[PDB]
Formats: structure tokens, C-alpha cells, sequence
């Protein structure tokens, strides 16, 4: 007889740790270092703070291969009343708002905690001091998986009285440093290369210490929360926006105030194409009317593109500097495209190419993938970036031999990167995105085409 | 200004449909068919029913490219009170119990429903009649994303026939998904000869796959965990569900497979536990000790093979010859192992020569719990194992050979890299055993290649 039952989000991720990037101990250690750094980076640069990040991994029990991972930053900290949920409630996040951040699911650190609890008994350690008080708060936490609720083991505060803002997070998990070493090193290195306004220090399990000096005090304009762009907004997104209304807006008012690129004239144009009326209440839209708005948004040709205030790019200058410094080529070029939209979300594709000097000779190009400023390291052959690069024909951008020295770099940034898995290692096959990645690559391929014709 | 918010699982997957295999209309159309057929096969063969499944896909709007997908089966049906939750609440399932089934997440049809609701008007329609039912129950439902609970829009009953019909309308891309949907159906048919399928596609083509045998494999059942790899939280769950107030010793022999009286005694001393202490009092620290012992113990018996459902060496070689028409084929059905407390078996087969096209790499056919895997092969651990093996060592000569390699992984839990279930993650115990299985069947290929040459050498000399 079939027995029907329900799972809490925590039970789900605990039954299937692989879903979140925790298939084996090696990937687990890498994933944990990743999640913590991306969390400190979001707590600092998204708020205009020059990042100061400390990463340490120590071997604590050699027989059971448990490593302690500690990441300390100078970010904004977390309000005391939010700490148990932030670190101990699966699907809880300050990044569900429409804004470009490394994080997006409200899961990563909880996934690390769940994996921690299933293999050892030490609670995760959190010390934080938000941008204000005289207090530093310490917490020790466990997740109650059946209920998906935090359990506060330890809780305390002291007086700091200095000017210490930031967060320290320490998790203990099974790991395999030998198997994770190179990837962990590459991850931090590829992050450093595109984050010159940040300082990092990394001490590995064997005591090797690496310092990555800040090179500039110039911090890019922090991304902000923005309204969705109408193009691609779906039926359920629309009704979620409707229910979250605190008045009884008309359709026209709803259009002009809830979306980017819609002003009076666009709104009127939208209404006519959609066969709706300016002054009706949006709360009374039928299921079918909603369908009409959505299709009308898809087929509308005159939408002003999304602002850039929601996005934060690396920039043509830095991408270039970066390629030259790592590969020392004869030629390098890059492009930062104008903002587009897919499924309501603004995005930008940037691309870079490098073709000479110290670049190894190969049959295929070296592909460097980035997403929302995160270096992608695993599963390259599953990524759309790889698919598009593969599909490009270089025999007509200059590369004559079937053997060449090229480095291709693609960065995708959006208020939503569509990963193939919650472990965030590869980008899914989304049409508007493949299309715009191909457009970015072609811009740089042409810049190369000229060179190879010039040289 | 950080603002903290929580999300329900429905809103989670609605925001990231990609995570469940709905990245684009083509993949969406393919994923809906697959999820429906898999639910239908789980509803029939797992219950000793010879599956009779009819699949239709109709275009209902050329402009908007909306397709209606209908899968009809003669399975056990669904108790009416469970329908709303079964189709309308994310993380609701009858397959969380420890048993080999195609389904495992409690998410499959809900992902298609969310996708369907984001893009189109018509609610999912479910008609079902449970076993020993004089009524056929019909529902039309939606999901309340924000709350993650079903919304019943229509519900009715009529007088008396058993099984279920599910119909869902979604955006699709027939011309891009076509060849993959056909391959999915044909590949499942070949390893499922006790099933009968009818498939009608959006162009009006009809394909009939007749039942070739009335013999059905013995249904997989719910079993006890095997101790190797059971984790701390799973121990806590087992302890929490106990009806009797067992001692630790009684806990070990009664809750696990492969643990008898002596094995228990051996395990308790290895872990510093008193046989007679009540389990309900185990301390966090003792749970760590137990788990670590389980993980280190080298004398555990193999999991019951009776707990899984295998394709079998005959069907594998049989299906391989049928499809490729090679000169040679071999397969091995390996003995059960265990990973993270779950029983598993790897089956492997190899076919060489004949109609197999020539290439530089082997053709790689993956299946998991009897489901053919068709996307993301290069992200799969099977693909990884196959690419690491030096085939030059099992007889292959040139850089362009005619070879098909087939790997089947079955278990109470398949560790997929994504809720879309298209590739299997890098789990070590699994990666190691697939290697070993491949090697076993590769030895066989060696024997064939060097029995062929010695024949080519006799004729020449
Ligand atoms: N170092 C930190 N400083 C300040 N806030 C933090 C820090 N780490 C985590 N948080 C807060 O805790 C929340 C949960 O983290 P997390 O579980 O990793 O989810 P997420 O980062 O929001 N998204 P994702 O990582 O993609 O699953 C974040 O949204 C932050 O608001
Ligand atoms: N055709 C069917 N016949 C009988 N029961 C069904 C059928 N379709 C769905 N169910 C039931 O509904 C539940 C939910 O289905 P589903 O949402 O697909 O999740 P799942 O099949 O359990 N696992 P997964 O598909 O991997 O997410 C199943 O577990 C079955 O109990
Ligand atoms: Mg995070
Ligand atoms: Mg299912």
C-alpha cells in the first residue's frame, strides 16, 4: 500500500545533499568555502564596503577527516534576531529581492549545516556585530530538520566598543583537502583577479598562508533592488505582485508603478494591445485577462531597456587587465553589452578573448566562466557558455589551424542567474541568454578577426 | 537595508524552474511526458500490474505553441482525498519510503504544474479510479504558489475500470524535443517488455509498442537501511520512529539489514556502547561514534539483492542486439553494494561491431532505476568513468571503433545532480563500482576481440 507523506525543505535537502553541491566530501569542502566567501562578499561590496576577508581551513580530526572552515569578513553583520533563521532555516534569505547578488536561494549555508550535522556533532559558530551597537553576538546553532527551524544552542554577547563590524562563521564537516586543493585555490584566485578592491588572506589545512593584496580603493557602484522588467514576466509573477498590493490600484497604475520601462504612453499602448482598461481594478483580473497581459508583454516591441542600477559588471578594463596578467597574450579584447531582460530579469553578458604569448597550444579554447562575479569551476561541459563557445566557428574569425592558443571568457550577470543545480556550478539552457552570449562572443571574435588579419 | 524573507517550496521552484528540468519549452515538453510516464510505471509495475500506458500530445494553440499532454494508465489509481496534495503540494509523495521507484522527490508532476501555471490558463485535470472502486473521480486543480497548497477548481465523481489519466497543458517546442521523446519511449520500451505503450504525437503519428511477455519482474519492496553509510540524522529518525523501547543491541539487529547478534556485539564494542542501554537515550556524541563505526566496519554482509529491481543480463544483451545488431554483446548483473545506507546494483553491458556506427568514442547509454537518461551526459559519473578507462587495454586497436556501452544504476536512492533527474552525481562508492562493472564486461570484450584476431591470423598464415 502506498503511504503518502510530506517533507519540510530541510528534510528534502538532507535526503538529497547532492542537489545542493554536497555529493562527496571533496566537493563538500569546496562548496562550503565557496558559500561562506560568497556570503562575506555579498555582505560587503553590495553595501559599499571594501571587503576584508579571512579564510581558514584546519584539519581537526584526522581519522574521521573533519575539517573546520572559518570565514571572517568586515561586512554589515546580521541583526541578532535574524541569526537563527539566516543560518538555521532552509529557504530564508535577504536576497529574494530583485537585485544582483552572488546568493539567491536562501539555502547555501544551511546546506553546509545539514551536511555538517549528518556527519559530526559540533554546532556551527557565528559571531556578528552589525553596523551599529556596542555588542558582538555569538551563536551556536543546529537545524531541527523535521520542523525546519533553528535550535539555539549557545547565545551570548559582549561589549566590543571599538568599531568592529562583520561576521565570523565556522562550520565543521567531512572533507578531502588533497582532492579539493587545486579547485579551492583556483576559486579564490579567479575571485581575486576580478575583485581588486578586496583583500583576502587564506590559510590552508597544511598551514600555507596566502595573501591577496587590495590593489585599488575604488568600489563599483553597489547593485540595488529594482522593479521587474515587463518582458517575460509570467502569470504567477503578475498575481504575486497583485496580492502584494496595499491599495486597490487600477490596471494602468499597476503597470506604471510595478514595472521598469512603463510610463503613461507605454501603459496606454499596453492596455490596448491587451484589450484591458486603464481604470479597472487590477485585483479583479481574470485568469484569462492575466494571460492577455503576459502575452502582450512578450510581443511588445518598444520597451526601453532595463537600467544598469540593478547589475554590477566587471568591466572591459578589468576583464582585459585580468586576461593579460594571467596569460600574457599577444592580443586581448573585451566587451560589456548593454542590459537585456529575460523572464522579467535584467541581465548583461560581458566577454573577453585572449589569443597569444604564453597561452598553451590546444585543439579547443580555454573557457573561463563567471556568473554574478562568481568563478565557475565544475561541470563546464554542461554549461550553456560552453555550448555556445563550442558552436562558434573560429575558422572564420581568423583561427586557421585546428590548433590554436585562445582564452575565451564569459561573464553573465543578472538579478537571477538560472543555474542547473542549487550547487551553482553551471548555467542552464535559457534561450534569451544563449542568444545574448552568442552576441557577446561574436563582438569579441570580430575584434580578434581584425587582429589576426592585421598581424 | 537587508530584508529577510522565507519562501515555500512551491515558490522556490516557481522562481527557479530550471532546477527541476524546465529551463526551456523544449526541455519542458520532454520533462512533462517523462514525469507522467514514470508516475504511470510506478503506479503499475511496482504493484504487480502489467502496464498499459497511452501517451498523447496535442497542439491546442499553434500561435502560443501550447500543447496538451495526456498520459493514461491502468495503474492503482489515487485515493481521492490524496489527489489534491499528490498533484498540488510540492514535497508530497508516496515514495519517500526506502524502496526502488522511479520517483523520489515528491516534486515531478508539481514542477510541470508550476510551469503550466506560469504560462497558461487551464488547470491540470486528473481522472482516477483506485483499486476496488465503484467511482471514477475527476479533479481540476491549481497550486497556490505562495502557500504551497492545492486549489481545487473542479471536482466530481461518476459511477464506474482502474487507473489514472492526467492531462496538463504547457508551452512546448515539439520539433526540438521530438527525437528525444521518441528515444525516451523506445528506450524504456526495450527494457520493459511486459509493458504496452501507445504514443500519439502532435502530428497525428501513432506508434504502438506491444507487450512481448506476460512475465513481470518481482515488485521492489520497502526495506531496512543497510548500516554502511547511515548518517547521524538518519539514526535520529530511526530512533524517533521506534514503537518499542529497544536496547541499543535490539536497535542494531532489528532496524538494519545485515546485522545479526554477533555483528551487533562486534559493533557495540567497536563503538564503546553498552548493549543494554536504551537507544532512546543515545547521546549526540554516541550517535557520531556509531555512525563512524558503521562507516569503518569491514565485515558487513551484502545488502539483500531481493530489495531492488534489475533489468537482468538477458534483457540487456537482448535489447542491445535488437537496437544495434552488433557482432558481439555482453553484460553483467553485479552483486549488491551499499552507499550511504542505500542498497544499489550496477548493471553493465557492451556491444561491438556490426551496425554500430564508427566513431572515436563509445556510444554511452545510461539508465537509472529503469529510466533511460538522455540529457546532460557529460555531467554524468557514468560518462566520467567511461572516459577514464583506457579501452586500448581491453582489446580495442584504432582511434575509431564500433562500440556501445550500457550502464544501469538501480537503488533505493539515485543520487541525481538535479531535481530534473538527467545525470547521476559523483558518489564515490558508486563511481568505484561502475568502474568495476565496466571492467567486468570489458574483460568479456577482450576475450571476443582476441578470439577474432587469432581467427584472422589463422587464415592469413
Ligand atoms: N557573512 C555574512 N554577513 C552578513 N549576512 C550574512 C552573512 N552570511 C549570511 N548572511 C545572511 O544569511 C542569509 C542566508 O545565507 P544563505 O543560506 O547562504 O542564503 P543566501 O546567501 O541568501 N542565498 P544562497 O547562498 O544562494 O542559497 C543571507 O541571505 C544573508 O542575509
Ligand atoms: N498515474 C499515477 N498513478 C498513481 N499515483 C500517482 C500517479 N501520478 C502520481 N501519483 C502519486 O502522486 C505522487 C506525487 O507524484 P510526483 O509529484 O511525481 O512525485 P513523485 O513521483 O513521488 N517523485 P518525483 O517525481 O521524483 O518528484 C506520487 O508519489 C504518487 O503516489
Ligand atoms: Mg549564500
Ligand atoms: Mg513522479
Amino acid at each position: 500500500k502506498e503511504k503518502f507523506t510530506s517533507l519540510s525543505p530541510a528534510e528534502f535537502f538532507k535526503r538529497n545533499p547532492e542537489l545542493a553541491g554536497f555529493p562527496n566530501p571533496a566537493r563538500a569542502l569546496y562548496q562550503t568555502v565557496r558559500e561562506l566567501i560568497e556570503n562575506s562578499l555579498d555582505a560587503t561590496d553590495v553595501h559599499g564596503i571594501l571587503p576584508n576577508i579571512k579564510i581558514t581551513i584546519d584539519l581537526i580530526d584526522d581519522a574521521r577527516q573533519i575539517y573546520k572552515v572559518n570565514v571572517v569578513d568586515n561586512g554589515i553583520g546580521i541583526p541578532p534576531q535574524e541569526v537563527p533563521n539566516a543560518f538555521g532555516r532552509v529557504l530564508y534569505s535577504s536576497k529574494y529581492v530583485n537585485r544582483q547578488t552572488r546568493g539567491m536561494y536562501g539555502l547555501g549555508v544551511k546546506a553546509a549545516v545539514l551536511y555538517s550535522q549528518m556527519h559530526q556533532d559540533k554546532p556551527i559558530e557565528i559571531e556578528t556585530s552589525p553596523v551599529n551597537s556596542k555588542r558582538i553576538y555569538t551563536f551556536k546553532l543546529k537545524i531541527d530538520i523535521n520542523k525546519n527551524e533553528p535550535i539555539i544552542v549557545e547565545r551570548g554577547s559582549v561589549e566590543n566598543t571599538r568599531g568592529f563590524h562583520g561576521t565570523s562563521v565556522a562550520i565543521s564537516i567531512p572533507g578531502d583537502w588533497p582532492k579539493a586543493k587545486s579547485r579551492i585555490y583556483e576559486y579564490i584566485k579567479r575571485t581575486y583577479i576580478i575583485t581588486p578592491y578586496a583583500e583576502f588572506i587564506f590559510k590552508d589545512p597544511e598551514g600555507n598562508v596566502t595573501y591577496y593584496p587590495r590593489l585599488t580603493n575604488k568600489i563599483p557602484k553597489p547593485p540595488q533592488e529594482v522593479k521587474p522588467h515587463p518582458y517575460g514576466v509570467d502569470r504567477e509573477e503578475i498575481k504575486i505582485l497583485i496580492n502584494n498590493l496595499k491599495r486597490d490600484y487600477t490596471i494602468k497604475e499597476f503597470l506604471v508603478n510595478e514595472f521598469q520601462s512603463i510610463g503613461d504612453t507605454t501603459a496606454d499602448k499596453i492596455l490596448e494591445l491587451a484589450g484591458l482598461k486603464p481604470n479597472k481594478k487590477v485585483k479583479n483580473l481574470t485568469e484569462e485577462e492575466i494571460t492577455r497581459l503576459v502575452e502582450t508583454f512578450k510581443k511588445y516591441e518598444d520597451f526601453r531597456s532595463p537600467s544598469a542600477d540593478s547589475l554590477s559588471v566587471i568591466g572591459e578594463d578589468l576583464i582585459e587587465l585580468g586576461l593579460k596578467k594571467i596569460f600574457n597574450p599577444d592580443f586581448a579584447a573585451s566587451i560589456t553589452r548593454k542590459p537585456k531582460a529575460y523572464q522579467g530579469h535584467p541581465f548583461i553578458v560581458e566577454a573577453g578573448v585572449a589569443f597569444g604569448g604564453s597561452i598553451p597550444v590546444g585543439e579547443e579554447p580555454i573557457v573561463l566562466r563567471y556568473a554574478n562575479k562568481i568563478p565557475l569551476i565544475y561541470d563546464e561541459k554542461s554549461d550553456v557558455i560552453w555550448k555556445v563557445v563550442e558552436e562558434l566557428d573560429w575558422k572564420r574569425y581568423g583561427i586557421e589551424s585546428d590548433q590554436y592558443q585562445m582564452v575565451v571568457m564569459v561573464h553573465l550577470c543578472s538579478t537571477k542567474i538560472p543555474y542547473k543545480s542549487a550547487g551553482k556550478e553551471s548555467i542552464a539552457e535559457v534561450e534569451d541568454i544563449e542568444k545574448e552570449i552568442k552576441n557577446a562572443l561574436m563582438e569579441v571574435a570580430r575584434k580578434l578577426k581584425q587582429y589576426l588579419s592585421e598581424k
